[PDB]
């Protein structure tokens, strides 16, 4: 039912009958139609959540990583490396283990979500925590791949974006056309770039009449693409996108311009509100960075910038399980009570 | 555009045109073929992992919750409740948020993995932590639902087994037949019961040529089914199955006897070994309780109790992200180093 992504889109990918397919059966994730928000519903605006949290490692990074490691192995690579806020690393770690090769991940000290650390650890990856942020780990890791015979699997590797563009193909395959708008978070910018590549590709093939407007959102304390210049000290509780100098900078600007979309900023508070809304009202638990997409939609809706009767697809990038710690910021765990029908019923608000 | 689990198997489920479908697009999870291990491959025994960690809330529980909540709302239920070691509660909280009703979850204080706690919290369930174990909470929750107008969604509710049995349907649909063996964890015994149900069904319907042996595995410190009597003080790091008086006790026993299988114990050490093996050797990150199934296979493989030239399927019940704390048990996180290629190469072990 959920075939190797490489196999599903073999026709549109730079692969051949000799490409070793290293796959954990990624992609083909649910496109969940949302109930609200109330604002959008009484405006005929329909929202769909492309839940990338259901990929093998819990994020969309598996999409780009399956093609990257597959091609790397095709080249005889026996190790890969990458800088990461957490998810790309977890993906490299898992696929390396799958391929039977070595994985080296460089993370920003103290700025990687507990779940993501747990993954690299258990998958037996070679972890290097550096005293710097993501942008520092990215530059460091690029050299690391030039000092040792290790394949770089960061978005700079063309295969990453080639694989990630498959998400747009899946959205069109399921809806029958491209949506009026597609919202997503923007970190190092590889994803928004890949999305746009996918939509233009299906459009040129005549599988999508319309080209959607790409709506990219960044945390206010790490919005380089929104200010128009790098952010040396990016900050945000949504650590997945605590990036101040996106590698695919031009890719995103181009995607924005060509699609007629935008790349704006949402505050950490708005992120947490959207974060809570999705889990509590829609039953969809994504990580804070992913919630930035919904927070961006709330923003545009609030400003009356979304046309009535339009379709909005949001790429919810990572599963909520990736960042357990943040759950404590939108709800508190009640203290224990005696194991008695009376005590429980009272604590349950039934008495 | 992609049907909910209830729809994929509507003809085999207790639903009708009157049943409102509460779905998060669950089921249809990957059946990943494993590379080994060596003991198996040498005997010509192939293994496949049904990765239920990729269901919407990260556990096979979604299969039953979708049917249980839908059937609850069809009957007018305004709230649902369940005792839980974490996954049934997370599932319940999510499907309740989806259906727009209340979810009350009774958790054993101190014995629910934090990923699972983060889920119930963010999804907005009314959490009640009791000073007792799962068995205590289940007993209390059954009394609570018989006392107040709240539908019980624990596996005691037959709808949960009807939903979960679909896993076997999917395994057969993909493999074309049922495996010689099917191993899984046994906690409150609802899953093994449903597995046999689904297999006996497809077999009679002519879809399943043979019948699997059903190999259930419990943690040594919480193996009432292996002991023959309830375990008053269940103990194990795999808190998901820290259960001493399984509700589906009879269903588990009959499934064992009827399929000519076994319900055996595995140590926590064997669990960890299996846990690391799957994530580091196969690239699949499941939680400890899930690994108990692989630990059982390693056990039968070494005891020479698995027939050569056989197919073995394993139900990996939950995603590793559910319980990140256990990662430190099989791997340590290296302390930070300066942001210098020089220092990173050293920390990477490349010198
Ligand atoms: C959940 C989640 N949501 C959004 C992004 C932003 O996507 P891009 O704009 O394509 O970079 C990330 C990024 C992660 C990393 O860059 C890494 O892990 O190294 C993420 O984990
Ligand atoms: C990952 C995981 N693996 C295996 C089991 C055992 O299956 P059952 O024998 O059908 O109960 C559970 C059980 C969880 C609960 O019983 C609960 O959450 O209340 C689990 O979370």
């Amino acid at each position: 039912m959920r075939p190797p992504l490489i196999e599903r889109y073999r026709n549109l990918l730079p692969v051949s009958e000799k490409t070793p397919v290293i796959s954990l059966l990624e992609g083909s994730t649910p496109l969940i139609p949302l109930k609200g928000p109330e604002e959008a519903r009484k405006k005929g605006i329909r929202l769909y959540a492309k839940y990338e949290g259901l990929n093998p490692t819990g994020s969309f990074k598996d999409r780009g990583m399956t093609l990257a490691v597959s091609k790397a192995v095709e080249g005889g690579a026996q190790a890969v490396a990458c800088a990461s806020t957490g998810n790309t690393a977890a993906s490299a770690a898992a696929y390396a283990a799958r391929a039977g090769i070595l994985a080296i991940v460089v993370l920003p000290a103290g700025y990687v979500a507990l779940g993501k650390v747990a993954q690299s650890l258990v998958h037996g990856a070679r972890i290097v925590q550096v005293e710097g942020n993501f942008d520092d780990a990215l530059r460091l890791t690029q050299k690391l791949t030039e000092a040792f015979p290790v394949a770089l699997v960061n978005s700079v590797n063309p295969h990453r974006l080639e694989g990630q563009k498959t998400l747009a193909f899946e959205v069109v395959d399921e809806l029958g056309d491209a949506p009026h708008y597609h919202a997503l978070p923007v970190g190092n910018a590889g994803n928004i770039t890949a999305h746009w590549m996918g939509y233009k590709a299906y459009h040129a093939l005549g599988k999508a009449k319309r080209l959607p407007r790409m709506l990219g959102f960044q945390a206010a304390g790490a919005a380089p693409l929104v200010l128009g210049r790098p952010v040396e000290r990016p900050e945000t509780l949504a650590t997945a996108i605590r990036i101040g100098n996106p590698a695919s900078w031009q890719g995103a600007v181009r995607a924005k311009e060509e699609s007629g979309g935008v790349i704006e900023a949402v505050t950490d508070e708005e992120i947490l509100f959207a974060y809570r809304y999705l889990a509590r009202e829609e039953g969809i638990f994504c990580e804070p960075a992913s919630a930035a997409a919904m927070a961006g939609v709330f923003k545009l809706l609030r400003e009356g910038r979304l046309e009535p009767e339009s379709t909005v697809v949001l790429t919810l990038t990572g599963h909520g399980l990736k960042d357990p710690a943040t759950a404590e910021r939108v709800a508190e765990l009640p203290p224990p009570v005696p194991a008695r029908l009376e005590a429980v019923a009272a604590a349950a608000g039934l008495l």
